[PDB]
């Protein structure tokens, strides 16, 4: 059985660079990038990712709802095809996840809505359509959560200096912060999906540079998933 | 196995007056009702679309995508439901759908892009999406479709007398008219489905009122799920 473990995080937190190590480390180790992260930087998908992320930042309250349902759609896509496609041959099969349908929901929708980029209908809609879209292989073993300062996470914006990027202002990323911390460290965040509550969660700090010195954060990760 | 049937035609055609004739004179025969056509007339779904039909009025260029996508959702969730749920005890199963994904698709969404209340990012969207949705349990045996002209649909909205219907000029149920001849009579019209091209179709001319004087019609019905 392939054990689904998802890397939860603000924004330039890491899960990127952090998924591409744990790739490396193991055969039996496999990696489902985030789309609205590979849309970031051919395919139809990217095409309409790429148009849909340009008119995000003309007007979020137009494109949203439209946003968020393509991004969640992607994902469960690309979850399901590596779960289909991959790790086949595997002893210890780990599919590493880079954000969950979860995120989708809980910080991202969930926050536009909150900042008035979603009406009450297109919120409502699009929990209707998530709670359906979800109905089963794709539930978690166990959730990462890569924890990060504001502060950290807006260095690590610059750091990677995407242009369209730069404008994200700090109390963005504080909100964001606070949404992860009640739903992954306080677990005061009610979800609809029951499980969620008992699923095991490996909290890492991340505000130390890591590039070249993770050998610590991987033996929490070979610890943490020996438990599951 | 339940066979399954979708009845086709163009906005007040008779399709729902059929299907409530259809659904009385067997207990091995049950109807899924179109979602838009029950919001058009408490639940979240009907609180759902009672707003999404209001704002389309107002607006159909910002709404078509998620009107479109909420629709075919609430159809796909429904013809499941009845599959899943009914005629387990049936000796010969039928279950009549509505409309089908694929008049939500080729007729609707695909008049709307026309109509340009889609973009081609909305629309590019919205096919990968009902491609993806649609990846199974829900494949026709058969299409019944009821024939009318534009000038019957336009008497029949009239005779229905929703308010909101009364400004449906005769041009746009013509470009209904002409998308439904291509699909279901010359067959012409090209779809993602390879399937659909093998469907066996009836075609019923519904000109003549039929609500009193329908056996002519059902002996048809009868006679091709005999084919089937
Ligand atoms: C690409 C882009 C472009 C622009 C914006 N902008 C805003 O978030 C935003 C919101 C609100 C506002 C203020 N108000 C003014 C007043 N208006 C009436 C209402 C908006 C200004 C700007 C965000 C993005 N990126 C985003 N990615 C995600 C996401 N990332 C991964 C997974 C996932 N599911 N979702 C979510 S949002
Ligand atoms: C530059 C700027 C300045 C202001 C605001 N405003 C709001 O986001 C916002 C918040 C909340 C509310 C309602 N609240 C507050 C006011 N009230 C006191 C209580 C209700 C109203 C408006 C947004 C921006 N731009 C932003 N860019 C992004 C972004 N850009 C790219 C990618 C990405 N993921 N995210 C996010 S935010
Ligand atoms: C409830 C309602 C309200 C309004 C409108 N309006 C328009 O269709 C419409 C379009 C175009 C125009 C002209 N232009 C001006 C210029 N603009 C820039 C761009 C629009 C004016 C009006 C349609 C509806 N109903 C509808 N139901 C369906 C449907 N019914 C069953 C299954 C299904 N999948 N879909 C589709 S549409
Ligand atoms: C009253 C009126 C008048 C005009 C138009 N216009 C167009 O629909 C339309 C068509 C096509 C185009 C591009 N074409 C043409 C122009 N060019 C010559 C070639 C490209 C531009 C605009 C729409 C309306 N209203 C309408 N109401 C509805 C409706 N209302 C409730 C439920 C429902 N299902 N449908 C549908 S249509
Ligand atoms: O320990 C780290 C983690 C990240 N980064 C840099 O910080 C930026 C954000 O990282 P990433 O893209 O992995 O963040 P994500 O958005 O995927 O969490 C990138 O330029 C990384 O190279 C870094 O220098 N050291
Ligand atoms: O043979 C018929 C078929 C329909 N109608 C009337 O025409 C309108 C449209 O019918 P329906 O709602 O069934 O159309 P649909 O949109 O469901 O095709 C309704 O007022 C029906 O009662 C009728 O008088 N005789
Ligand atoms: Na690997
Ligand atoms: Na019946």
């Amino acid at each position: 059985r392939i054990k689904k473990i998802s890397i939860e995080g603000n924004i330039a937190a890491g899960k990127s660079t952090f998924v591409n190590i744990l790739k490396q480390l193991s055969e039996d180790w496999e990696v489902v990038p985030e789309p609205v992260a590979r849309w970031s930087n051919l395919t139809m998908e990217q095409k309409n990712g790429g148009n849909v992320l340009q008119m995000m930042y003309e007007k979020p309250e137009r494109w949203s709802f439209t946003f968020q349902t393509y991004a969640c759609l992607s994902r469960i896509r690309a979850q399901l095809a590596s779960l289909n496609g991959k790790l086949k041959d595997a002893e210890k099969p780990v599919l590493f996840f880079e954000r969950s349908v979860y995120s989708d929901r809980y910080i991202f929708a969930s926050n536009l809505y909150e900042s008035e980029s979603m009406n009450e209908t297109e919120w409502t809609i699009y929990q209707d359509w998530h709670d359906w879209m979800n109905n089963q292989s794709l539930e978690l073993d166990g959730i990462i959560y890569l924890q990060a300062t504001p502060e950290t996470c807006l260095h690590r914006i610059y750091l990677r200096g995407r242009n369209e990027e730069q404008g994200i202002p700090l109390e963005y990323l504080e909100k964001l912060h606070y949404k992860h911390e009640s739903w992954l460290l306080h677990r005061t965040l009610k979800t609809n999906f029951d499980y969620l509550q008992e699923v095991p969660i490996l909290t890492l700090d991340v505000n130390e540079d890591f590039k070249d010195k993770y050998e610590s954060l991987v033996e929490k990760v070979k610890e943490f998933l020996s438990t599951l």
